[PDB]
């Protein structure tokens, strides 16, 4: 029994909420055009969905009009000095007013990121914390995960220590919670990625098979299947619930550097030291195509919110933006003056960012290919550049170790 309907923009979308305990059904609207007939999609909605009766045609309606009136619609906010030691990594929640930080001094700082107030520092890990991340739409949970051979999950709330996740024989180095916030994933250089249960704290499984280290993970919109890129030159998809390899992706003759699904969990991008992006059906695991152009290494791939358009970022100082279906490359963003760690889509897909050593983040805008702004401040290399998830905050993390919060005009 129907009980609600609530809007989704970044990527477009309908919830229903129900009555049977409430799940929510997601209605993706992932190719909506404002030039879209509405009419026969709406009729399509009803058809699909046996929860929809043809009495709430009127409310989809004025839902789907906002979604297309939301498609026909920066200056420095904070710097912030993380930690003395080398800053490692940094993210938003959900909202963007926390952050988190990780350091070489074992720690993981929760920030204010509208007062600065250092909100909590987790101690306890004994070694370099690599990679930190949210349980990023509800915010309330934090994995630190260390060089120490050891991943922590932490209350967001109260800086208390839930569990420390030990079995990995090696550095972890790169984590992430499903999209329910039910399982953590932690992939190490012992070659192997681990699944645990946040609630019980106890491992899962442990996915085994890479031949090198584990650099990248990934769980898809559904917390369905996990992704693993490695330095092995494989990624290789990984069923959640079976713990099995259900596909290896081979083709890159270099280690992958990066990995993402799109929206849809049909596809998956990937990015290589050989140079190259490649874009795999996840349905069969074979690679659609091979993306070439860059001269060098590529160092990170991304979709949009909705997975029509895709970025590669490569240490040749470029940015190569694509259209995903086609394959067409729009633009190659030049401008840097170093290599590009790190690119992102606005929520809205529109625009992009990319972080580069030359101190420097920029804006560019994916119709023209034009660099609307150059962010400047950082006095060392930017890791890291993240839009909150309604667009109007950026973080860019630097290697001088400060924090700069970006905020979109009023």
């Amino acid at each position: 029994k129907l009980r609600k309907f609530l809007l989704r923009y970044y990527p477009p979308g309908i919830i229903l909420q129900y009555e049977r305990v409430m799940k929510q059904k997601p209605i993706d609207l992932l190719d909506l055009t404002p030039d879209v007939d509405v009419e026969v999609l709406l009729s399509q909605i009803i058809r699909q969905e046996p929860l929809i009766s043809e009495n709430r045609r009127p409310a989809l309606r004025q839902l789907i009009h906002r979604l297309i009136d939301k498609m026909l619609e920066f200056t420095l906010f904070k710097v912030l000095r993380a930690h003395i030691l080398p800053l490692t990594n940094c993210a938003f929640n959900k909202s963007g007013d926390r952050f988190i930080t990780g350091s070489y001094d074992r720690t993981c700082k929760v920030w204010n990121t509208f007062t600065g107030e250092e909100v909590f520092t987790l101690e306890g890990h004994k070694n370099v914390v690599y990679a930190i991340a949210f349980n990023n739409p509800y915010g309330d949970k934090i994995v630190t995960g260390s060089f120490d051979k050891t991943c922590k999950l932490w209350d967001a709330y109260t800086g208390q220590l839930y569990y420390t996740l030990k079995g990995h024989q090696t550095e972890i180095v790169c984590l992430s919670f499903n999209p329910q916030s039910t399982i953590i994933a932690t992939g190490s250089m012992d070659n192997t990625a681990k699944l645990w249960d946040v609630e019980t704290g106890q491992e899962r499984a442990t996915l085994a098979g890479h031949r090198a280290e584990i650099v990248s993970l990934g769980f898809n919109t559904g917390g369905d299947l996990i992704v693993t890129g490695s330095f092995d030159h494989d990624s290789r998809l990984w069923d959640v619930r079976t713990g099995q390899c259900v596909h290896v992706l081979s083709g890159h003759r270099g280690e992958v550097s990066s990995t993402q699904f799109n929206y849809a969990g049909t596809l998956v991008v990937s990015g290589s030291i050989d140079c190259t992006s490649r874009l795999w059906d996840v349905r069969s695991g074979r690679c659609l195509s091979v993306k070439q152009g860059h001269t060098d290494e590529v160092l990170d791939v991304a979709f949009d919110a909705a997975g029509t358009k895709m970025v590669s970022a490569s240490a040749d100082g470029s940015a190569r933006l694509y259209h995903t279906l086609t394959g067409v490359c729009q633009h190659t963003l030049v401008g840097h003056e170093g290599e590009i760690s790190k690119v992102a889509f606005n929520p809205q897909g529109t625009r992009l960012i990319t972080a580069s050593s030359d101190k420097t983040c920029r804006l560019w805008d994916c119709d023209t290919g034009e660099c609307l702004q150059v962010l400047e401040g950082h006095t060392d290399e930017i890791f890291s550049c993240a839009f909150n998830y309604e667009g109007d905050f950026i973080i860019t993390g630097s290697k001088d170790n400060t924090c700069r919060i970006w905020k979109a005009l009023t």
